[PDB]
C-alpha cells in the first residue's frame, strides 16, 4: 500500500511497485502507466 515511500527498491526482485502503492509482476503493475518505480524488477 505505500510501495513509493520505498522507491528506488520497495519490492522483492522481479516486481514493480505501482501507482496505487503495490508490489507486483507483470505488465499489469510494471507498465508505464502502471509503474511508479522498480518498473525493471
Amino acid at each position: 500500500q505505500t510501495c513509493a515511500s520505498r522507491c528506488p527498491r520497495p519490492c522483492n526482485a522481479g516486481l514493480c511497485c505501482s501507482i496505487y502503492g503495490y508490489c507486483g509482476s507483470g505488465a499489469a503493475y510494471c507498465g508505464a502507466g502502471n509503474c511508479r518505480c522498480q518498473c525493471r524488477g
